[PDB]
């Protein structure tokens, strides 16, 4: 069947069209990668760098973020939905069974992420997210309990179109598979479409995903050499598309995202250009060249051949050694280079932005400057929890629930709330409030045996101000007199 | 074109980061409490009161759950940057509409306009989107040709 | 303004289960009050130390 | 549902002022200077030989020499072009730094 | 839990609930952390 | 020096510039731990499992 | 039982990148410089009478 809508005139033809507005982004990504790690986004179409600062910064930033966002620890938290949680009012037996299945679900997701090598690709994705605007993550249908890894498309080989509100209208990926590696059906279709193909010839395979105007849901198909692939068609519901295009830095009303490094590219290239001319300098400067005056007696052969300790026919007025003596010029260059590199280290939260060789670095300023690095990391992290973490989890839930790898739970826990960050680590806001109230209560120990002060009321008021539940914090009359008797 | 120095870049970035962690943290950040007038009514009625405070600090957690689930933090960040560099930002939050992914919309100063009265209340606004024809809704698309 | 609006939008779509009149127009604290490190707590535990 | 926000108010006016605007002077000053400084560092780090063509020392023979090599020439013919704007720099640096 | 030693002999504070709540926020199993009624009164007797 | 950070050589701490404090040693050492945790958490997925 | 391992993945590619590659520029630089310096030290240690 000929399909229409956004897929009216072929997948490849859409890819081609949308590529036009994507181009700036991939130029920008190519420039940033040039001065860090070029293999992330090479300057092929529309060699290593001199300095390694870009390289170790990017590597650092990714590592840090990946150990924050996706640690070996449990990192999401599923909890009962607010509405259904109001239902199980005065039903602890029926509740605590919900939370048991939810925290089971937690563990299943975790076991999946562990066993399908999600961490490794997430790393590569973070690098990409940092250097270029965007990554496209694709997680296929679980399909058994097999090794189901994730797939990553770097900005160069995929394309996106968003509406007014930033919702995804259509996507087109473009794999480049060698003919030999293609499935037989596809392989046969291709050569049956004319011209016999060599095993090492590469074949563009376009994958089109798009919103249908009629259905409130996505359609997908694969498309090779202008013809749709046999049984490559499919559909995805709007709220759970397994293709996730991620932006690092949003500009609303725009299909792709800006990148992190781009903001600090000015100072990065500046460093690169300088570090080059300095290294070259040092090379001229470490080269010894003698100068025998040919008007003199001292003959150069006789010098080169000499053993150490040797007396040789000559005068010292004939030989001189070519001195560079660009000694001051160097320290000006160095001072600048150093300044910039220092500025970059802060932007890559390298811990050795503390390392200043100027003065005796106190201990007290270290804590303050290290908390400027924590400040700016909290920034990217709290943005990448929304952008990368929550969508990845939300989609994994729906995917696993579809294949009944998630044993049936009671209605309450089908749409739970997904906590991430410090809550899940078990170091959250609730615990803090509780153990700040305990420390506030211990400060009325020097009046425990009160004359007429009434500890009960003050005890409850402290908890209220701080904001603990205080649902069964105070001992009731019947339970207190019961405990007074025993 | 990029700038020669990155002091401004890290400066703005710092400022926004700090502000956004202060204004919109993962913690609860608003607090809803009984109105002064109606609170005077429930004088000597604790049982009837702390039920109000119970439904309110429910409301808190609902708003919070929405802000978490609808990516409010990420757009607030971009808005704070905008707010610092250009004088003003425009936030648009559409009708919840089911229980779906309803994000917020941001209009930079360049693509919206405002007129205020004497007392500074809003009289009119006019935003200006710039959509590719292909992305438009079919009804509009067909009107346009 | 952000909060005030959300309240009115959520109460419109009855994504906010009905509460008794008192809590339809409440007062919206922000800042330190909410964090649980406010003026009230300070005054209390300054009175305990006195 | 449309909320137009201002950063810094000026009463009786539809739009708001910005935070950075207040400090723009010192910011553009910085940007002008750090430019002129960066460019300085590129001049200063560039080696350029000067072989006196009245002389004996021929430049082809200097560029082709290995390290350790002895070569026909006199050190009155080669000189390396020095920028020595060492003091002028630290003036510019002092000011840049003060602003930063 | 060692931080509520300066109020172990509580007047009307209820250690039981706060002890379980701390464990929940941290996120231990709490599957048989509290002493049950029959097992507690058994231990009080012995 | 730069390469020593990249190879997590402990003696990237060793700077002859200044009297190296005790408090910065810890902080710079944990840059090396940071970047080691990086390669390790990858190679655990790539090589170990 | 054949396990081919990659260090640094590039999705859609059969072989992996290396860890050192990312820092090779600074490494060859050192090698070149250290060579010219060691060679300097042999010229500097050599006594020749005239």
């Amino acid at each position: 069947e000929k399909r229409t809508g956004l897929a009216e005139d072929g997948a490849k033809s859409v890819y081609e069209r949308l590529k036009n507005d994507r181009a700036p982004y991939e130029t920008r990504a190519q420039n940033c990668a040039q001065y860090t790690i070029p293999s992330l986004f090479p300057k092929d179409s529309d060699q290593t760098p001199w300095q390694a600062v870009g390289a170790r910064g990017l590597n650092n930033l990714a590592s840090k973020l990946m150990l924050a966002l996706f640690p070996m620890q449990t990192w999401m938290r599923l909890t009962i939905s607010e509405y259904e949680a109001k239902q199980l009012l005065s039903d602890p037996d029926g509740l605590a069974k919900v939370d048991e299945g939810l925290s089971m679900v937690e563990r299943i997701i975790m076991n999946y992420i562990e066993s399908n090598s999600y961490r490794v690709t997430l790393f590569e994705a973070l690098k990409q997210l940092v250097v270029a605007g965007n990554v496209l993550l694709y997680l296929p249908e679980p399909e058994g309990s097999n090794y189901n890894p994730m797939k990553l498309y770097r900005l160069s080989s995929y394309v996106v179109q968003r509406d007014a509100f930033g919702n995804v209208l259509q996507m087109v990926t473009r794999d480049q598979i060698a003919f030999g590696a293609l499935p037989e059906d596809i392989r046969k279709a291709v050569e049956g479409q004319g011209g016999e193909k060599k095993a090492d010839e590469t074949i563009d395979v376009y994958t089109h995903i798009y919103l249908d105007e009629d259905s409130g849901e996505y359609l997908r198909y694969e498309e090779v050499e202008g013809m749709e692939v046999q049984g490559s068609d499919g559909t995805y519901p709007k709220e759970a598309c397994p293709y996730i295009p991620i932006r690092m830095v949003r500009l609303d009303g725009e299909s792709y995202g800006r990148s992190y490094i781009e903001e600090y590219l000015g100072d990065l290239r500046s460093l690169e250009n300088l570090q080059e001319a300095i290294v070259k300098m040092s090379m001229i400067s470490s080269k010894v060249i003698g100068l025998v005056n040919p008007a003199g007696i001292t003959q150069p052969r006789r010098l080169t051949k000499a053993q150490t300790g040797d007396f040789v026919t000559g005068r010292p007025e004939d030989i001189s050694f070519l001195q560079l003596e660009k000694q001051a010029d160097f320290t000006v260059a160095k001072a600048v280079s150093d300044a910039i590199e220092a500025r970059l280290s802060f932007a890559f939260m390298l811990n050795s932005a503390v390392q200043r060789t100027g003065e005796r670095v106190t201990a007290e300023e270290i804590r303050y400057v290290a908390s400027e690095l924590e400040d700016t990391l909290g920034g990217v992290y709290s943005i990448l929890s929304q952008e990368l973490q929550l969508p990845l989890v939300r989609v994994l839930l729906k995917q696993l629930q579809a294949t009944q790898q998630i044993p049936e739970l009671p209605k309450e826990a089908v749409e739970p709330t997904i906590s991430t960050g410090l809550e899940a680590i078990g170091r959250g806001q609730d615990l803090d409030k509780l153990e700040r109230c305990v420390t506030a209560w211990a400060a009325l120990a020097p009046m425990r045996d009160d004359p007429d002060i009434n500890l009960a009321m003050i005890k409850l008021r402290i908890a209220n101000a701080i904001g603990i539940d205080t649902s069964g914090i105070l001992l009731t009359e019947e339970q207190k007199q019961q405990k007074m008797a025993q």
